[PDB]
């Protein structure tokens, strides 16, 4: 019994189903494989096509999952899609009425055309099962908790008909207790408010990160006008007929005006974020007080995108309403795609469930066999120096105690938004200066947000208040208070309110990463490390080896530890050996605008990525001529000869383009088909 | 007392307040000037920037309006805006949250910046009055009716808070009687349905022209699921939570598939249109039947964008609910902008009103004087031959009787979407083949589209069934039955259901157009002409003399009659003498996508217009280099030298760009001030 789980839209690599398809129309594409009850493989498509939260069809993800399970496509017994057919097809129909040139292809035809053309897989109609969206979430959240029964709460932006659902789960039976209609969406409320802060979809975690810097009483009475707590765990959100945003009209009427790009955060912005977060907490705790009493249950599984609010999840932990609480590492739509697999298996015969509780998100493709990895690092030789220590973990620990900031890349990639010891950036958690050091120089982001600690299972309670209920801390789902005595020790990983989004690593969740943090603590007396995702501002978490090396060379990390190899950037690296390739979404443009006196105006040359919200950059006329000659095999140095050679100016310009990921730059060939190891 | 009426958004000529601002965010930009209660000038900005239903700020319209009034900006006592200040600023604020680079500039600052940079006009805060949207509609509709009391009904998509308002008007007082909220919008429903036929905003009257070919029975019971008539003039529309469109989810579920662009109009499409049209008629007539007997008024003024549904109007006329109906020639948001002036004059002092019913929509800029028009037609000499007959109207009537299709350009242009003998294309209304060919060869549009007749006042009741209430027909507001014994005689202008959207012209509404129609009837026996708007499918109604000539040369019209000059195309027109100039929205692009094996794809070259829903076109490498050298003064012939001469392939390719209006092609210089 081998079941594929799908979520996301149906766009190909190089175009969208309709032009410039909105980034919110079925985002976080991913594929998932279950074999007789167990999650064998799962990767988000963003990791492979390199587009954060991509809406594109997850064809690569499916190919990666089949190969990790050793299956032909024809081996698959059923496919499950995370939304009911009529719902996705009605949304597609609406996109088609606004773009009258798009052919009328709905999801069943589009799903099958992608699999037939991209994999040779001739999918029979009887194997495609569409699933209720919150049902998908709930299966994913509950079947991996290792619980025998629980109250299941699902809260996201919206499914087909609801923005919230409550389930009782027992064995493998889901039974629905309640729902909340779409207009009441807390996902929607959060995202609306995020727009007022100059941010957009996928920046909610930044808003949550900013809220401790703010005072929730400044705008408490303002938000009070937008919601009402009612009896029996009901609430209303108060809409308006002005604009499709719950929050902006009222706040505009009181003089709040939204933040501009590159504007610093004011005290009003900080307070807004605090009051926003206190509202969502206040409402979600109101739902849960009622359903914990009405159902009498002591265990909670919380799912949906709202369940990536670490701050909310810690408040639930310390509320005293439950004894255990579980949150899946991928509680957003990528997990609904996994849960769609289980629901398809229950729809089609019997449903087999996971053995025990999920401890490791390490479910993606791996970096490769050590023969490949050594061979590939040799292709990168003109840019890197590479050692092979006897104990990489042992070496890496000392480096961290010395003060180095490390890239840590091992095994299969983490499913979901958190890096957990497989695609991480690692450094000592004690120096409070490491925040501005890493959160600016090396990775290039915003410094108001503290970093996440990783602690050992053994010393965990000697640093953090993991009390209240028993939550799962293997995936950083809960923000917990840092013990006030240890707060000054942990300067890099403690917020202004004293809390921290803690990963607790054990020998069962991650042996190599546990040895690393333990060793470091034996050498320092502090078995806590800082743990952030291995990616710069312009990419999702890195996936392939080439991904990892690219990201290391284009950031300011000291050392890279990748599958026991130590990697440092050479004296002066030879960019000219890198072979430039276009990404499927790369576009290279010469533009004329209108000019004064109705003339042909300013000639500019630009590179950009063709997808909604994609970046763009001006280029010089020489880069334009060089880039246009890119054939996907010739190296940068050889292409540079048609414009006079790779000068330092050109190579600096190309390097800045590489940083922003407008095109692939990597040595000739590739690592080859990923190894089989056991 | 000189008051400016404003409506539209606040974008400059070459950019929008946010990038790719949607075509429905405050469309139909226009400016109106009232003086002593008389409407002395009014023009839609679309006529001047050549962007159909544009949202961009009506800067050029204000300037043209002051010129027509002989006024300076300092002469203006007040400016009205057709929406309340909090509403437009809240919507601006929404767009800004979605585009964090846009500076926070709200409407008052943007109106003042536009008037100051564009006209040297420091408008004071105390002179800018914002107006409730349906109040602005009602004033415009009612004050031009000639009536001293009426029921005034305003239906559009939405004002600030309502989709419909009902008023009582007595003297110059408006008294609100009722309103319908925004989610009951009938204009919203019509637009929603329109999107299912492969059309978009601005195409609603094509759907209404398609309706008569359909059977409203097929989908009556489906549309019945989307509304409920309730007691005492109330109704409900039934929404959904799936998509922001009220019609498509239910129709998808029943197997209806949205038409694609370029695909034929199937019978299911025609039936859908007919049902939609019947639905709106049943609702509006339900509203009107109630409010006619409740308010006691025998006279109705109908305004708001929905009042441009000629078929609905013809039904209101035949319903017997009223003795008199008036519809304004611009009942859509440009009329609201005019009404905003009346409402601002009433906020600051007393309201002076028109003394007569509006008979003529001829309210925009003219073509120019006698000698500046002769001189500018001479600049077109390499492309046109020109005759000056003793009696142009007499000559044009004979040409029409010999089967010629004429362009007709006289005087000040029509305010509102209809052409009424000032920017018209006309032909014999009798042969049914004229409908087939003017649809296929001239206007280049769908075969099912009807053509509107113009008839003299004296003969109207010989051809059309005007019976029922007395409505105003100077502006083609009412669809009326063509009398049964005349349908064969009027083959081109009788729609499939025996109706015509008729213009009754008189010596008082349009003396010269009336003379043309009267003389044609003396020559032929039929004082009726086909009268369609003078524009190809790429442009709004032609405004200026250059516009007229350009449109004439790029559509297949036989003869152009413009201000008593007979204009024909030369056998071999010399395009090389024309000076290419970019429009402010014109954009040239050389583009590479990805290609096989992650290579740079092959180059392509595009010209496009930079606005939401703007067209684009592929161009050759040679033409792409030629347009790169455009400087606004060099001729196309000299420009072509740098790619080896204006070959026939280039002239042909440029001609097709010109026909789609991607750039301006016209002789060196211009006509000058008028
Ligand atoms: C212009 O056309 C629109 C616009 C909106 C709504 C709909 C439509 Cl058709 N109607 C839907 O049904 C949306 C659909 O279900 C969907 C994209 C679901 C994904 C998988 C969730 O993630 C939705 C969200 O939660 C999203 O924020 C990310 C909120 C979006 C609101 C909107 C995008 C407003
Ligand atoms: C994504 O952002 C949206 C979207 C919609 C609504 C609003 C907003 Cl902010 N909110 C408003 O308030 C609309 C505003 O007042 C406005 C543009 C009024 C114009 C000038 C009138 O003409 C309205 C119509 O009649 C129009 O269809 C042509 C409505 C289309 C529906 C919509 C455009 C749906
Ligand atoms: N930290 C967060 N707090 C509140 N809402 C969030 C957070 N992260 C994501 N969401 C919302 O979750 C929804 C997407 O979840 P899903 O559809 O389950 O992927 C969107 O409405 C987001 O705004
Ligand atoms: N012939 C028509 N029938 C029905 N509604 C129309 C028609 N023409 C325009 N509208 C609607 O009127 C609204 C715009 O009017 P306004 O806002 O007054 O310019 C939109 O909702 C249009 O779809
Ligand atoms: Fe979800
Ligand atoms: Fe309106």
């Amino acid at each position: 019994m081998l079941v594929l789980g799908l979520n996301g839209n149906f766009s190909a690599a190089d175009t969208d189903v309709v032009p410039q398809l909105g980034e919110v129309f079925f985002h976080d594409s991913a594929a998932s494989l279950i074999r007789d009850g167990e999650l064998v493989a799962a990767v988000e498509e963003e990791r492979l096509n390199r587009i954060k939260k991509t809406t594109k069809f997850p064809l690569n993800a499916v190919r990666e999952c089949l190969a990790l399970a050793g299956a032909r496509p024809e081996d698959v017994d059923a496919v499950g899609y995370y939304f009911p057919e009529n719902h996705i097809d009605t949304v597609l129909n609406h996109l088609y009425t606004e773009y009258p040139r798009a052919p009328l292809r709905y999801s069943r035809e589009l799903i099958r055309q992608r699999l037939k053309e991209g994999l040779g897989w001739d999918l029979p109609d009887e194997k495609l099962v569409y699933v209720p969206h919150h049902e998908a979430h709930a299966y994913s959240s509950y079947l991996h908790s290792g619980m025998d029964s629980a109250l299941v709460l699902v809260l996201d932006g919206r499914g087909e008909l609801h923005s919230g659902t409550v389930y009782r789960a027992e064995g493998t039976r889901l039974e629905k207790l309640a729902d909340y209609p779409v207009p009441k969406s807390l996902g929607g409320l959060y995202l609306n408010a995020t727009y007022l802060l100059g941010y957009g979809f996928g920046d909610e975690y930044k808003v949550m990160g900013l809220a401790p810097w703010g005072n929730p009483e400044t705008y408490r009475d303002t938000f009070a006008k937008l919601y009402t707590l009612q009896d029996n765990g009901e609430y209303e959100l108060h809409g308006n007929i002005m604009v499709p945003n719950l929050v902006s009209p009222l706040f505009y009427a009181e003089g709040f005006r939204p933040r501009r790009k590159g504007e610093p955060f004011t005290q009003a912005h900080r307070d807004f974020a605090a009051a926003l977060q206190e509202t969502v907490e206040k409402i979600v705790l109101h739902i849960l007080e009622y359903w914990a009493k009405t159902s009498g249950h002591s265990r909670l599984c919380f799912g949906g995108g709202v369940a990536h609010n670490s701050s909310l999840n810690g408040l639930i932990l310390k509320s005293g309403l439950f004894d255990e609480v579980f949150v899946h590492p991928a509680s957003h739509d990528a997990g609904a795609g996994e849960g769609a697999a289980y629901a398809a298996a229950a729809s089609l015969g019997t449903l087999e469930r996971p053995g025990k509780r999920l401890l490791s998100a390490s479910l993606g493709p791996a970096l490769g066999g050590r023969e490949q990895i050594r061979a590939r690092l040799a292709d990168w030789a003109p840019l890197i120096d590479v050692e092979f220590p006897d104990d990489a973990v042992e070496t890496a620990a000392g480096l961290l105690a010395e003060g180095q900031v490390l890239g840590w890349a091992y095994g299969r990639s983490e499913f979901g938004p958190r890096a957990l010891g497989h695609r991480s950036i690692v450094a000592d958690a004690r120096p409070e200066e490491n925040r501005t050091r890493i959160n600016a120089m090396v990775k290039k982001r915003e410094g108001f947000r503290p970093f996440a600690p990783v602690v050992t299972a053994e010393a965990a309670r000697d640093y953090f208040d993991l009390s209240g209920a028993d939550g799962n801390h293997e995936f950083m789902s809960f923000v917990v208070p840092v013990l006030p005595e240890r707060r000054t020790e942990l300067g890099a990983v403690t917020h202004v309110d004293g809390t921290a989004r803690v990963q607790v690593v054990s020998a069962e969740s991650g042996e190599r990463f546990h040895r690393l943090v333990r060793r470091f603590g034996e050498l320092t007396g502090t078995p806590v490390l800082l743990n952030t995702s291995f990616n710069n501002n312009a990419e999702p978490i890195v996936q392939s080896l080439d991904d990892v090396v690219t990201s290391f060379l284009t950031t300011d990390l000291d050392v890279l530890v990748v599958e026991d190899c130590l990697v440092r950037g050479k004296a002066s690296p030879d960019l000219g050996v890198l072979v430039p390739r276009f990404r499927p979404v790369t576009r290279l443009v010469e533009r004329r605008t209108a000019g004064p006196d109705a003339s042909a105006g300013a000639k500019t040359h630009e590179i950009h990525l063709d997808y909604d919200g994609g970046p763009s950059a001006k280029v010089s006329p020489e880069l334009y001529e060089l880039l246009g000659a890119v054939d996907g095999t010739t190296t940068l140095g050889d292409l540079a000869k048609t414009v006079g050679g790779l000068s330092d100016a050109l190579a600096t310009e190309v390097f800045a383009l590489w940083e922003q990921r407008f095109l692939t730059l990597a040595p000739a060939g590739d690592i080859g088909p990923l190894a089989d190891d056991g």
